[PDB]
């Protein structure tokens, strides 16, 4: 199926290529991040063997993923600043962490859009997992995935990278 | 020393900071890209623990280091006497330097330099040619892998190479 | 005082300069977009002749200045009470807001600021709003306009309230 | 024609739409800048309302646009570090602020991709007869279209700019 693209293609490559805007992104490896429409496709997730999703926007059920052997886990944030997601960040970074001890395992952290509630979820199992200050975290992370923490969930991973620090 | 910045400079890092506009960068796990300052900054190589040169521009017309340059200081070197010039046949280096970049990378310990003048079209070619080879990639993988972590841009004739290798790559992977 | 910067600078200009990541952004002729630091300096909008003041987020909740705070100053001010959520109504606001900005750009010597806290997704939206309006641009050509001059992002219900507007002009000018 | 995107395709156009990867871009008010296809596209530029097109890579022929009242004129330039394009940045720049003095026109600066000689042209435009300094020309010119002198070129415009100021 894939094909040589011609000059054009390739050059469009080289300046707007980096970092992706897609449905679903590897963010580290084993690690991806998407949107609702990735979590929702369970024949794609299954074809591509996922093992693990984490919904940070919590409804569908894990009868929907327990039918194809995924471990599910939804955490009910909303994405606004009102919501202290912090409140999630050592037992969502727990999950990821525990899915990706096994080298079979491959994990979809995801929400409805894909670039606030989850990117924040795992910035945080970067920086907890990882040593990465909050810096070296937003760098992984935004080379592979256009994604903006809302004002607040920021403010929440500054004071989580003041106390790692 | 490093302290958490304030949240409008983190902002800023996620509309403006990948790819970086930077001297050197890794493009792939102890792979680094970099422009002919870094290559001459030996304090600074040593310091980083550099266990291999690749000098993309090498000889007295272009970058002149060559392996007496970093004598004493325990790198390997390699050197391709390239023009970044559309006219240059830098094809003919894809494999021999490939097979250098690999034979580091095969030992944990190595940490190795792929330079140019730049670093951005011969050095680049360069490494993107090893990932193709080496690593499974098509022409596209390879463009994305390196590009989200350096800002780069080979020159039109070095992309026909480019892709000239990636067809024969891609029809030899059906198999 | 500014001098050429070196080649090197000049090329990260080429590569990471456009939009820029900055408080302000002049984002159509004498039409800037800004944050809250901005709307705040006074010194700083009347050293660059500004006469016009639009707070997306006006009110004492939100960013607390309102005519007052420009007395003596010769600003027109107009404010918005508005929150950055998805469920807020900013498309009341569109008209009446729009006709300010325009009021404003009649005049050669105007040079107006639409601010919010961070002059991302409130004052973003309106000014996407206006020049839908006012200059005949779809959503799409109105993005162009502003993104390419700034980094905005309106959050998802005034995107739909926006191509809601849209819809609407479109079938206004099929006529 | 034109309909109103969907929300994930108006989110790409927030991250990934400025500055624009295509053929052609306007950089300046009637000023645009593109590549090659686009200035052989004659039946488009008439139709777009085209009134002059300098190529800074001049073969082709002026025979082939006289034929439809477009004034052209062919720069015969390298996209190559040993090219000095300063020999024609005062005259480029005259033909193009001759062809901008008149409210009827619109000028296609072009070369193969209109990245390097043609942008370098249009900036030395700017710099000339709109009093921008070197860095004020590449913010107008960059957000508009994705452009890259070539690093002769640049050293070119930077001399231009030391001479100016």
């Amino acid at each position: 199926d894939y094909c040589t693209p011609g000059a054009f293609e390739l050059e469009r490559l080289f300046w707007k290529g980096s970092p992706q805007y897609t449905h679903v992104n590897e963010v580290w490896p084993k690690l991806y991040i998407g949107d609702e429409a990735t979590a929702l496709d369970r024949y794609r997730l299954q074809k591509a063997g996922f093992t693990h999703v984490l919904n940070a926007a919590h409804d569908t059920g894990p009868d929907y993923y327990r039918d194809m052997d995924i471990q599910y886990h939804g955490v009910e944030a909303d994405d606004l600043p009102t919501f202290d997601l912090s409140v999630f960040f050592y037992p969502a970074a727990a999950f990821i962490d525990r899915a990706l001890s096994d080298d079979h395992s491959k994990i979809l952290v995801h929400c409805v859009m894909g670039r606030s509630r989850s990117a924040t979820l795992v910035l945080a199992y970067l920086m907890i997992h990882k040593d990465m200050t909050l810096v070296d975290a937003i760098q992984q992370v935004a080379k592979n995935r256009c994604v903006l923490p809302n004002r607040g969930f920021l403010k929440q991973l500054r004071e989580l990278d003041k106390q790692l620090v």
